[PDB]
Formats: structure tokens, sequence, C-alpha cells
């Protein structure tokens, strides 16, 4: 459906400024690459990070289409392009690698060592985003096939999905029965992570939140547990082990404090995962200071594998994001409810 | 036989051990008696030495040595496996053998060791710094054959710590990898002829001397660069400005694991295998790539152990020895303290 | 305790069970003496009971079982880590302890058992269907706490065996996978059941019996395939002709291994888990699959059985029992003969 | 199962929160109770409004004073209960070894505070949870097929106001007049005791008129609201000759004051409710002749099994309004705006 | 003692009965646990046993044996009338005990026992071919005194049956 010439979008156009509504002239799909239709893109908190990007620390992007978490459906090849026909339901793989590099070449194009130099940046952070009427897409590589599910559903998968997936699966074989997980932050990420350890693995589920309408929330998606956040939650936590320490720790909030808590509670042999960003807050690897064997990483999204395993996920209805709906025209008010905190789970945009 | 035996003790804090005699010790059932042909020392007993009075709570007095090779004495009651007069070397951490993580074979790490207050020899228990010891259960022998017990008790530690570190992210070092040794002392040195063992894996080393660095290249690092300000950059340069797969810190000072981050490649690996008290890794969003997973870890399992052995058995590992006797105990260890040995000190009785 | 028990027992080749009296044992140093509180008995028990005297050595008499669960009734001498009266089931393949292999958890791949003997209780040792059981090693026993020991017998073996057959290849077995169980019968019960909890794959039951299969999905096949010559086709339509990830033959005979040779994917696996006397897979060129692998595992690891013991504490395993009794127990060994027990028959004294 | 919902007090200046916790497990001499209600009350407030400044030793803590439930396990040689007997649990736990307790005074140990002796849900888990451990088996009063919803209130609000009573019975002989001062709450199980276990005359006293009409027809035979015109109405209800007895359930400095203008000569004014600062002024003139004032404390063992004996009798009604364990933090912000009728029990 | 049991059944259709090893029986309130003391076999448990999946009507499995003479083990609750170790006859076709013809002494004849479900012992209720056996009330044993277990046995058809029709 490439019919247009012109297409509506939602730009960061100013730095510090608001997201503004557009009119872009329709991309054209040159050799090697898709044009997109787009039915669902997704809001982030990570998109308010960049737009809170201080000019001082500014040197090029703008305008900037937003949207890493894209959904559509073939709308027109580029040349040579096979693989893909018209019409077909794809999801667009976020984080865009050189495909030539060793990393690359083993699915792991998240860890790609050769994006960076050559400046290749995922869609609505650096390359056209999602949200818009269409959507140029580099490769049939960046292309995973959802058949019928709904994009509304599909969009925060691309993300909200796939990233928490990848911090467990870096760990998944520590993670047969009798093992412990503990999921800090049951927002967005940790919301479906929980969904996921449910799924992939036998562990024991033990959620940590502030909010007590979270905790509730969290043992009715799986958790068998649920300690409020603090100073506390440590000895909380320890307290339902019987004082064995939890194999691995997955902290969505990435906070200073949470950080230290995963570290009073994570087991001899263990894994924490920081996959919230709280700038500054970071894990403390030295002797005393966390148990022996006990690994930490701050991981960074998904594999294109693991997005296409968390869609079969979805596909056998084993994964449920709260998703709220809003229009191209809404796009910056949308962004502004996102600021505020008073969206539940995912703001998905649907041309 | 005889009731009595030499030697090695921290016998009071912050003072110096000193050959002492205690009786000989009897195989209680299930345990072994062994006659020490090798006792090593490594930093590792002087950095337990100097703990203060302050944070001192119910050790001494403690015969010294985790580094134990000896032949078999006297079998307690009901332990086959071995007849006496066999060659075995000392598993160092302890486990109980009945959890989760004992059952998997990585004892080093199991979770109910510190609960039960099993502690290893020479760090807790009857070290092998003495004419005798008792081993608590078979499962802590690993039968060395014909290799110089002189040559095996530098391998309980600076063979089998080094080797964990590396086993740990092993897959990772395929061809047209690099890694990194921050360290080529005493662990360092066998850690990269273990990477070249065990790996097609390109090895740079840093070091703070000159004549370590130069060593480094003998045992087969491919380059060698100075631990400092600039170490990061000189590793770039011989990267192609890529970083590193993998970062096997064997100093662990804040200077080094800082160096560390600053050379990792995205979803690569540091691991800080010494001991500085307050050195940490700061490991958090744009503080260290994205992937890359860093550990302290701790010693090695016993299967470990065992390939260690048979590297060195193969002739690939090597460490240079100083050969001391029971009554040079306290001098060694004074030694060992102004850093005069190079390699491993190794009492024999 | 009295000097009396009784056992089942084979005493002679080609002949059936007898509930025989014999001297009660005593724990030697390192060993323990169970009251035999389950003893669980499967077709495996058939097998060694059919092999004919002409292949025969020695082995005679047997105490049958070699699925237990007891408490412990008296610690040898130097045993610790277990309390008298502790509710424990019995690791079934016993190994050296000290070879490579069982240095790193796998003990049921011992490479030195069959050189020293060491055969597992029910299969060469003196077994579980008795009144009073020795273990030779504490390592060989796996604590269950208040778990039935009638549920916990079965586990040792109907348990432990698939778990181990799928914890070989549980990787592959991500979303989108599938995952073939043929036989439902008492393995691949449980089989299915592991699946669905440490897995998230598809699970495709496959039997003779409609009414297996039919209890295969209450159990969370996803769906059920008649065994026979229409089982491929069928499963190919069942998988769009994308091929099974893995296939879990429990059956072992020549029609399923064929059957499964042509389901099997692309860098796919195959567990031949069942015995039929000559039954094997024909791994060769374009006779199955590039990169699929086959392999017939033994049983379990120490920690797998762990694993399979929490499952059941936490609810996700549930094998239908049918109870006998101490003296019914040849009785029970001709009605497992005539296929004629619903899941596991325990025997109880 | 070995873990259970608890709605705990986890950090000074916060709401409670319902968490998961260790299902605990009875050690030699203690009961496992299976909790059926736990009553909610103003004092639970108390506690959790205290400033972090005053704060040692106590979080985290499940909450709930007033608990019944039903034993679940029987510690080692706890002898003298039965599995599934319904059970009301003794507030103020006390030493047992002490005169004050030998007496049968326990509310009233003298070693309790050295012995950090503190009651369930004041100190030591609460009742607001699936279950629950009571150190002694002395700390269990049955209470047979009483409704555990209208159990629970009677541990705290039956028990008080009874304790406030028995110490000053003898002097509520027919012609005596009692006066209550806070008919909500409290109050109004004080006055269906008084009409229990005395023939005394008795005079609500409340700000609110239509709690003041309900304290009629649970046995008030006179009503005024309580203000500055307080003490001249009361006298005048007496013919000027006073009340044997004031029992202040508000125990403001308002209250009390009136309390000590309408207390007849060697008469008693019982202060049970808690204003900080609040105090009577006992000197000469300053208040009658041998009008003795105190401040009484929770209950004895035997008074709650007479406080149950009343229920059974069908002597005692008090509103209950039910929550959810789910529902413990909701509950705990409709009490604190003070938009619950009579007592909130929470049912697990 | 003995919460195993041995018993004999007929457990599906067509075959042949088998011997099982199933629970032992527990006397609720107004129930009688037996020892079993001798259980008769006869040609009505074998044209039961030829009857062709669709005209059966009682359920498997099926404790056999409805000639069945016993002693008491266990009395259940409330049950007066009976002493432990008593020697006891079954009497078959049991009746509601309430209609016209159970209070004439003729349960034989209940015109309830049909519509309320009610079967006689190893005819559509566990029987007597086993270690013990449950009386689902104290009216359905006579006792024998010293007569011989394996003599009386008979009786509770072989007898009653021609004495009825005589009668
Ligand atoms: N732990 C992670 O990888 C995260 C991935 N995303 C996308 C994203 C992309 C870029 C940034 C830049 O700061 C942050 C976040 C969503 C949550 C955290
Ligand atoms: N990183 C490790 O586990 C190392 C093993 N050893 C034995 C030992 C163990 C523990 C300590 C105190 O930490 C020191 C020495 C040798 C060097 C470091
Ligand atoms: N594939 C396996 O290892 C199985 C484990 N068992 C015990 C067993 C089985 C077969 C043998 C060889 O007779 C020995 C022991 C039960 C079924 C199959
Ligand atoms: N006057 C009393 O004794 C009261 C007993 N309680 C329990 C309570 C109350 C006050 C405290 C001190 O904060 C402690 C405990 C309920 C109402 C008032
Ligand atoms: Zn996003
Ligand atoms: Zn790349
Ligand atoms: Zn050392
Ligand atoms: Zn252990
Ligand atoms: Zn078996
Ligand atoms: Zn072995
Ligand atoms: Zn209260
Ligand atoms: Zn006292
Ligand atoms: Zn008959
Ligand atoms: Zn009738």
């Amino acid at each position: 459906v490439p019919r247009g010439s012109h297409m509506k979008a939602v730009q960061y156009t100013e730095i510090g400024s608001e997201p503004v509504v557009v009119d872009i002239p329709t991309p054209t799909p040159g050799p090697g690459e898709i044009l997109l239709k787009v039915t669902a893109a997704g809001l982030c908190h990570s998109d308010i990070f960049v737009m809170d990007m201080p000019a001082a620390q500014y040197a090029y992007g703008l305008p900037l289409t937003l949207g890493h978490e894209g959904v559509g459906t073939v709308a027109e090849l580029g040349e040579g392009v096979t693989g893909f026909g018209v019409g077909d339901a794809v999801a667009v793989y976020g984080p865009w690698g050189c495909g030539a590099c060793h990393a690359c070449a083993r699915g792991r194009e998240n860890y790609c060592t050769r994006a960076a130099d050559l400046g290749i940046t995922p869609p609505g952070l650096g390359s056209p985003g999602s949200m818009a009427e269409y959507m140029i897409v580099d490769s049939a590589r960046h292309l995973v096939p959802i058949g019928d599910l709904d994009p509304v559903a599909a969009a925060p998968l691309t993300d909200a999905g796939l990233t928490p997936y990848h911090a467990i699966s870096r760990v998944l074989p520590l993670l047969g029965p009798g093992s412990t997980a503990v999921v800090i932050g049951v927002g967005g990420l940790g919301h479906v992570g929980i969904q996921i350890l449910r799924a992939v693995s036998a562990a024991r589920v033990i959620a940590v939140d502030l909010d007590d309408d979270r905790l509730a929330l969290a043992r009715e998606v799986g958790a068998d547990a649920a300690v409020k956040s603090g100073a506390g939650a440590a000895d909380a936590i320890r307290e339902l082990t019987g004082g064995q320490g939890a194999t691995a720790v997955f902290d969505f909030v990435g906070a200073q404090s949470t950080i230290d808590t995963a570290q009073q509670v994570v087991a001899v042999d263990g894994h924490i995962s920081v996959v919230g960003i709280h700038a500054g807050a970071h894990a403390k690897v030295g002797f005393f200071m966390i148990p022996f064997g006990a690994s930490v990483v701050t991981p960074y999204w998904g594999t294109r594998s693991e997005l296409m395993e968390v869609v079969a996920l979805a596909r056998a209805g084993r994964l449920d994001i709260h998703t709220e709906t809003f229009t191209l025209d809404e796009g910056p008010a949308a962004y502004r409810r996102l600021r505020e905190g008073s969206i539940r789970g995912r703001g998905v945009v649907v041309p």
C-alpha cells in the first residue's frame, strides 16, 4: 500500500521540545529495503529518555520519526527482496547490526561490534521510526512474521517482551526446578518477565515492587510470592527462600537501591541482570561485596531468534501486556501521558 | 610412624608463623592420612594473616597450607579408591557433597559449606604444611601419578584458580578472540599457559614489571603492554580498537578493574580474580559495554582440578618453584612478604 | 530391629520372584541402613528376568527393586549429613565417585563402575523390595522431606530417566519447538509433564492405546497421534511439515525408531529411551536429517534427581500409583507382565 | 503451603501492605492458629503515626491485636486444645510468673517491659495474616460456636470497657449513676456491659446525635451532647448529686474536664481514651473528695472469658463491617477517615 | 491390621475373575466389618458374568460372593446388637427397611430397593470373596453360633432360596 506521496508522522524536531505531527514525503524502498504500512507503533519510557537528552550533548539526529516498537504489513518490496509477500504481517526487530561481524553471524545482532562505527541506529532512535503511516526497513533480516497476531498486542513485545526475554535467556540453564528468580519492578518489563519465567522455566518467582497494587497483580500473572521494595526487601526475600539466596535477580528498575537488594539476595554462583536504567546506578562487583561466582551484566534488547521466540509465546497466548490505543494525531498527547505515568503497561499508536 | 610431627602454624593474631610440635593425627572412619610430599605458599596465606585482631572470631591455632600434595599413608575405615602409597593432590574448597551445587560437580560453590563450618585445609582446617595431614573425604583426592609433588602443589591454586576463571567463559574464546590477562604474577603466568592449551584465543598480557612482560611473551602471550593510565589505549591499538572478548584481572586493583572496563568488548566478560579489599567493578548502563558480564570466581571445581593435573602431566603447565624445608616455613613466609619469590614457594618435608 | 527380613528375590534363571527370608543387613563404615517405605517395579525388571541362562555369569540371588524410598534406620560409622528417620530416595545408578564423569555430576556415566563391579540396587546389588536396605554411600541418598514415599518411588526412574533424556537437549526446546513423545505408558507420561514444566515447546503424544492418548492430553499434550505406519505423516501434518525438534521414543521398538527418523527435524534430536532387544536407529547419510543426533540415555544424574524431586514437591508431577504389599511382590510382577497395572506399581512393607 | 499473605507495617510513615511471608511453625509450647477474623482499631493508627524519631526496634510487623481463629497445629507438649477448636487470642501477654500474673492480672505484668513481652500486633506477629503463632496455651480462650466476626472486636472493644467497669463494679448498685463519654466504639459495648453486670443509671454523652439515639436503644437511660454545656446537663439529670462513675472513652482534655466536674464524692473516673497529653488533675478542690482516677489497660484473662460469656448469651452486640485480607491496607484507609460503622474485621 | 487386603473381582466384561489386591474397607456409621470366614460360589455368579456389555447394570470392579459368612471384626459407630468375633451369615437381597414389604420381613421384595440403588453383596455391592467385608446394617447379619462357616456359606442361597420357594 505505498499510495500516498505524502504521509503523517510524529517527529522530534527540536531539542527539549515536545514531539509534533508532520506531513513528510512517503518513502520509497530502495534495493534490499522493504516499505511497511504501519499497523501499530509503541511508546516507551525509553522515548522520553532520548527526548530528555540536553542540547549540550547533542550532535546530530533531528528530525526524527519516533517509535522503536514497530509492527506492520508488507507494502512494497525493494529490488531483489524476496522472502516476504505484499500483505505479510511483520514485526520490526529493533537493534540493527552490520550483518557481517562475528556477533551478527551468531544471531546476536544487538551486540554488533560494528553498528557503532558504521552509525547503524535502530528505527525511532536514529533511523526513521514506526510512528508514521509507512516505514522503511533496511533489510528482510529485520522482519519477523507474526501471522494473525493482533498488531496492537505484538508492538509492545518488540521491546517489553524481547528485552526481559533476552535477560532471562542469558541464564535460563540455571533456572531449573528448585531455583528461584527475583523480579524487581513489576512495571512494563517485569510484568512480561514473570509471564516468561513461567513459560520457559520451572523456577519459583518472587516479585518485588513499591505499590501494594503491583504486588497482587504480580501474583495474578504467575509470581509465587511478593514483597515490598525497600531497606527491608532483602530480608523479606531471604525469609521466603529459607535464607538460601536467589539463583537469579532480574532488576527491571535498575535503581541503586534495587541493585543493592539484588546483591544482598543473589545466590553464590547466581546472576544479576540490571535491566532498567537509572543514570549512575551500578552494581559493585568485588570480593565480599557480592557472593562468589555471582555474575552481573547490563544486557541490551534481544536477538532475532529471541524476538521470534517471543512472538511464539505471544501467539500461544502465554504473554499479555496491558495495551492502551492511540491515534497518529494524538501522538504528542500520548507522549505527554507517558511523562505523567498515566498509562498502565504500554501506549500503542495505530495509523 | 611416630606420634609427633613438625607443623607450621599461625598461632597468635598479627604474629609471624612458627614451627611447632603437635601430635600426629589418626584417620577417622571415612578420612585419609597423607605423608605430605609438597606444601605450597602463596600471597593468600598472607592476606589471611593480615586480618586484624578486631575481626578475629574462632580460628587459631591453624596448621597452614592450602596447596596440599602427598602420598596415601593410612586409609581410615571403609575408604577405598586409594591404596597406601598413592600420590594424591588435596582439592582445596571442601563442600557438603549433598547440596544441588555439590551434585553438579561445583563443590567450590557449595551453598551449605558456610553454614556447616566446612573450611579448606590451611584456611580453617589442618593445612598441608606439616609432616602429615587428614583429608576428610576421598572425594577430595586427585591422583597425580608420577607427577613431581613440588610441581603439583602450586597447581592446586595457581593452576586451579585461573583455570576456573577461564572455563567459565571458554565457549567465548574461539579463534579470532582476544583475551587480556592483567597481572602476570603467579596466577597470570599459568593463566596464559592455560589459555594457550585450551583455546586458540589471542593473549595480550598487562603488568607493571618489564621483566614480567618479557616472561609473559615466553609462555605464549602474543603481545604485552604496561599496566597504568595508558594501558587501555595500548590494548585497543593492539586490537585495532576492537576490544577484548575476555579480561582476566589477576591483580584486582581498582586501576586494573578500571582498565578492564575500558577494554572489554560488547557482550564480553571481566573476571576479577585478584583480591584488593574494596576494589570493585561498576556494572551499570553506560559505565560498561552492554552484555559484558563481570564476576569474582572462587577457586575451582574438582573436575577442573583433574584437568589441570592432566595439562601438567602432558607438560603444558609450568611454574617456577623454590623449595624449602619444614623449618623454613617462617623464613619462606618472610621471603614471600618481600616478594623475593619468583613463581611459588613450596615446602618439602 | 529383628534378625529376619523378607525380600523379593530372583533366585534362579527363567524362574519367578519369590518372597524369601534372609539376614537383616548391618551398615558398615560409610554405609546407611534404610527402612524401606516404597519399592517401585518397572518393566526393566522383567527385562533382566527374561535374560537366558546361556548368557549368564553370576548375580544370583538378587533382591529386586531399583526404585526405592525409605527412612534412615541406622547410620554406619563416620556417616554424617543425615538424621535417623529422614525420608530419602535412593539414587539408582551408582558409580566410583573419583572418575572425571563422577566428579562432574554424571555418575550414571561413570567410566569405572563396570570394572569395579559397582552395580545399581535391584540390578546386581541388594534392591529396595525388602524390609531393609543398605545404601553404599551418603551421596546416594536424596532428601524427600514429606513427599509421599509411594509418590516418590517411581520418580527415581520413571521421573529421573525422562528428565535426563530431556535435560540433554533442553536448550533446543524453546518457544516454537515441537517435542514428540512416543509411548505414554509410564515413563512417557511423566515426560509430557516434565516438558510442560521445564520448557515451552509443543508436545505431541503418540501411542497405540486411545485411552492413554486422552490422558496424555490431560497432563499437557497439545495433540495425539496413533502409533503405526500412519504416525509419521500425521505428525508431519501437525507440524506443517517442518519436523519435530526432538523425538523421545519411550517405546524403543524398531517401528517407533523408524517413525522417529521420519518426523525428526534438521539439527533435531532422537532419544531412544525404551529397550527392545535389537532395535536401533540407523544414523547415516540420507537415512536421517543432517545434524539430527541420536543417543540411548542411561537413567540420570544426582542433580537431576534432586530437580525431579523439586517438581513433585511443587505439584508438577503426578504419576498414578497402585500399591501392593511385600508378600504380594511376585503377584505384582505377574500383573506387570500382562500390562495389567495402571501406571507404576509400588510395593510397600 | 509454606508461605502466606500478611498485612504488615514495613517502614515508618508508610501505609500497610499485603506481603508474603513464611507460614510460621509452632515451637514446643506454641500453638498455630488458622486465623478466622482480625479486628482493626484506632489503636492500630496510633502506632503507625509514631515518628521514626520515637522508633527503635519494631519492623516489620504483622498488625492485628484483635485475633480469633482455629487451632491448626499444636506445638510440642501443648495439651488442652484440639485441632479445629475456636479460640480468641488474649491480647496483653505477660511473664506469667510475677505477682501480678499469678493473681490473674496479666495485663499488669511487672516484668513484661523488661522481657520484651509485647502483645500480638503491637510488637509480636499480629492476627492480620492467614495463620498465627500464640506463645502459650494460657493465651487462648474458647469461643465455641460464637461467630468469629462478632468475637474478634470483643478481644479489645469488649475486654477494655469491661475491665474499666469491672474495677469499680461494687459501686454501681441500684441508685448509682454511670456516665459514658464517647458512645461509638468502646462506649457502645460499655453501655451494654453496664446493663448486664449492673443496675446503674446510664447517661450517654457524645457529639454525634445519631450515635446518641442508638445509645438509647442499647440501654442508655438518658443522652447529653458533649460540650461546655455537658456538665450542667448531666448535673440537671442527677439532681446535682453527680455520677458514681464516669467512663470516658473519648479521652480528650475536654471530656476529662467535663468528667471532673460531674463525678460524685467518693466516685471514680476511668480514662479509657488515648489523647496524647490529655490528663486528669487530681488535687484538693480540683476534684471531689474520694473521687479516684485511673487509666486502665486492656483486661484480664478471666475478664475476657466473661466477655465471651456475655456475647454467647447475646448480651453484647457490636456492628461489624467485613473486609478481606487483600483489603487489609484499604480498610486501614477507611478507618483513618472515620468512615467505618463500628468495628472493622478482616476475614482471611 | 492390614491396610491392604486380597479379594476376587469381576474387573471387566467378557473375561474371567482375577485376584485383585485392593484396600481394606472401614465400617462407616451403622456398618459392620467382618473377617470373612467363607464365600460361596454359585451358577449365579457366572450368569452375571455372561451378560453382554449392553444389559449388564452393576458397574465394575465387583468383589463377588453373595454367599457370605464371617466374624465381627470391628463395629461401626452406634452399632449395637453384635460383639467382636461373633459368627454371622450375610443376608443377601438388601432392602430399604422402610417400605411395607420390608416392614413385614420380606426385604427380598423391597419395592424401593431398585429405585434407591440398593443391591445385594457381590451383586452390585462389595461381596464376600475377600479377606474383609462391609455389611450396610446389623439387620443383615444372622448369627450362626458354632456352625461350620464352610457349611453355612451355601445356605445363604442354596438353602434360603428353595426354602422361600417352598415356604
Ligand atoms: N535493558 C535494555 O536493554 C532496555 C531496552 N529498551 C530499549 C532501549 C533502547 C535504548 C535505550 C537508551 O538508554 C534504553 C532502552 C527498553 C528498556 C531497557
Ligand atoms: N579468586 C580466588 O578464588 C583465588 C583462590 N586462591 C585460594 C584463596 C581463596 C580465598 C582467599 C581469600 O579470598 C585467598 C586465596 C588463590 C588466589 C585467589
Ligand atoms: N533408558 C534407560 O536408561 C531406562 C532406565 N530404567 C532403569 C534401567 C532400564 C534398562 C536397563 C537395561 O535393562 C537398565 C536399567 C528404566 C527404563 C529405561
Ligand atoms: N485504654 C486501653 O487500655 C486501650 C486498649 N487497647 C489496646 C491498646 C490501646 C492503647 C495502647 C497505647 O497505645 C496500647 C494498646 C485499645 C483501646 C484503648
Ligand atoms: Zn520501547
Ligand atoms: Zn555486526
Ligand atoms: Zn595458594
Ligand atoms: Zn554443598
Ligand atoms: Zn524402574
Ligand atoms: Zn566414576
Ligand atoms: Zn483494637
Ligand atoms: Zn508477669
Ligand atoms: Zn449362590
Ligand atoms: Zn423396602
